[PDB]
């Protein structure tokens, strides 16, 4: 009752979105691991972990709400990449879309007065703008150094930093 | 290193664990709804577990010089008739993965894998006593029934269970 | 500055939010009449709690460099049927305070009075959990029933609620 | 599930650990009223051991869903001829033991019960320190011979052993 | 020095309390085995207790001069009706040993042997404890009953009188 | 008694590779060290040292059931290498026979019913797969950053890092 | 830096220093095959500290600038009439360590090789102390036959001796 039944089902779609984002990142970071990059493997590893939290605290948000959420089936994700670059790319772009999604998320929640539902997705909100600069700033670094074995060597050594930051 | 039938089999394995853990975080929703907070905790834990025998699995896979491949994960279902049916359905879920752990140890043997076959006893020890836990609540529905004061007083041993 | 409007809406919760503190205490009392000293525990903690909102709205007014005024506050029903009826009819209560939070939300932002709804914010995440905690309780009451040994054990779950 | 058979065997040797501790206990009764303290006291902690084989087995029976059943225990041999007797009548016994801990491993394997294989295993390990500790107390009665001065300072030696 | 019949009475009694604990362990697996842990874990602290006497008595006959004589250790019930009839069987049976102790300390008194009576003072001090503790259970079935829900109540209380 | 005679020879020929490898692995790393890479040198004198406690460990299950472990003579290792590229590529060949031979190892055990030796063998399997990956990853740091000066310069520092894990 | 001809000494030093660590390890290993752990525990500890002089020479040869070679090391022998004989022939052998350690000092020296004569000076410390504790334990053997019990109480001994 205090969720309207439209929104339960946008945050259910968020909440499979959110999931299969976690496998992404996870699988991504198995390539990583095969490719010889340890540090991009660490550092994608614990973004799927992370990513995992934001879908568990949407999941617990809507059942506080007395609604039920509802995954549904998780779409495999891609698992051939053709560089760490393209890797960090797709990570990239993928950020943007859960971006974009929040923040349609948070346009419905406010159009239909859902102050509650508007109120907890600022966290959400927040949290992505944190992310597209972490990313965007990997992207930069690969701009910078270039895409050669030593530059990846190096790049490789700086996510493993992030990581355990 | 492992051959490529034994990469598919703990692929599969590591499908169904990651299915597992969200079986249970699916029912854990469904006993919140319905108002049994403590199954609902301790189904919650479950699912973490769940998600972590996954994780070792798939650490192993990767650490061997083989790609772990996800998959796609079912859905898993979201209502149950009853609280009852909710802790029969996790038995013979566990008893599934049991089995399915026994097969593969044997995989493992039977090829000679014994790096693999030893890795696989951690998850043979596990089941021995998820198995012991989980008909250890049936043991509780049959003895006190399944009306709602029954259900009350079991949920409450489940909330007990899950803080630890 | 809190447009003339405002202050009344705002005024006007503050009344509501005194009342809904005494009807939780003359519910309260209900309870410890008939014997369940774990719910009439929890309510006089959630009439307290209750109050401490009444306060924070109060002060936030003064803050802005209005006046909030205490109107007269109204006699709580002190007559109930049964415990189930109290919870039923303070899980009712909290919806109506929630709506009330909203609409305040709602005049809020529609009068780009980014202020007030800035601190409103605080009481929209508050009520969230509030049905949460009084939807638990109607629950176990449907769960268990409303038969003695029933209202016994809910009441000790009440107890523990409170603390 | 464990098979009908594996219940049989694993309570077979449930059985059979609990004679052997009570052989070890019995024996070191023999020890202490032929004033061998020392071999007294190590028998007896090794009799307190064995009772503690018997009981992780018995306790992995019961949790496998089976039903552990403790049978008849035979009375064990009271009367021995010296203390190297005891202690060679031991030192075979833990090889027979080490023996029926292999044909359930075996058997475990043979059934595909990965499970019980895998408890198993704490078994043969345990069996392994054993063997080890009781030859190296034959060694010690070859070593010294068996004469009045010789079992004295042997049975210095097993009471360091027992702590 | 322990007369040959007073011997033979202590003897006996180790039989009895090894029995006794044999006795109290395959009950705790039967308990195990119907779902009623508390009880099982209840009788499995009972049955390590047992054996606890069963030593104590063990020692003293050794510290004599005398031998003590583990005999064969009959095959205990198995087979239950009901935890109800599983707690009377204990009284009874715990009845059984404060009266075979009693016999012991008389026969001790009588032979003028103060030393064994002034030992057997600790058993009949514990068998005073163990009847009030197993005349408490068979209290608590009788005031609860032995339906489903009584059962699932007295094997909490009885995990916790383990503990 | 505990030991088949079949087994006692197994078990000491393994002893006898194990005593080979940890002095293979000494005689590498000072080659390493007398062609300044003294990062690999501390990694490789590290790996000597345990390689010469497996020995041990070998060595003392073999005596504790009551068989004789028995040292033959140790061939002299190979002391000229090429590179140190040549060095870590023998090193993981090196890896896999000790892989191989422990699996037979406990091949035989089992086959032969020594439950006991197959339990021992356990702690030996599961150090060979953590080894496996360890010396992949070396050849693949290799092969990202290549065998220029710079590129072992930089090897080098993180072969030394490896060491003081 | 070193002659040539010094590098070869010191490198069929470090080729003796291994030999002598397995040669002990291989006696602890007949001393506890027939019960003498106490010596089982000495021999162990002394092939330990042999091997740590093996390495100090190995270092201390890397460190100039050469490349010392480790060799094949002999097979040490695995059988002895008795646990006597054990340690008449650790005896010798310590001495021939001794006059060994001492020619190398004097090749370093008549070479004017003060660094490697300096270098010597641990390992020509080392051995008064060693000589002294093998002396001691054929001294022993002396007093006490060689009977049973007279092992078994110098066996107690070597364990003593083990450890510190």
């Amino acid at each position: 009752f205090m969720l309207s039944q439209a929104m339960v089902e946008h945050l259910n779609e968020q909440i499979n979105l959110e999931f299969f984002s976690s496998n992404l990142y996870l699988q991504m970071s198995a390539w990583c691991e095969d490719k010889g990059f340890d540090g991009a493997a660490e550092f994608l590893r614990a973004h799927a972990v992370e990513e995992m939290q934001h879908m568990q605290r949407l999941f617990t948000y809507v059942s506080e709400t007395g609604a039920l959420p509802i995954l549904g089936a998780i779409a495999a994700p891609r698992h051939d990449f053709a560089s760490l670059g393209e890797v960090f790319r797709e990570t990239y772009q993928h950020e943007q879309k859960i971006t974009q999604q929040i923040n349609k998320l948070a346009h419905v929640a406010f159009t239909s007065q859902d102050y509650s539902t508007f109120n907890f997705l600022q966290w959400y909100v927040a949290e992505q703008h944190e992310e597209e600069k972490l990313f965007k700033g990997i992207l930069d670094k690969l701009e910078l150094v270039g895409e050669d074995g030593k530059a990846l060597f190096f790049i490789d050594k700086d996510l493993a930093a992030l990581a355990k930051k």
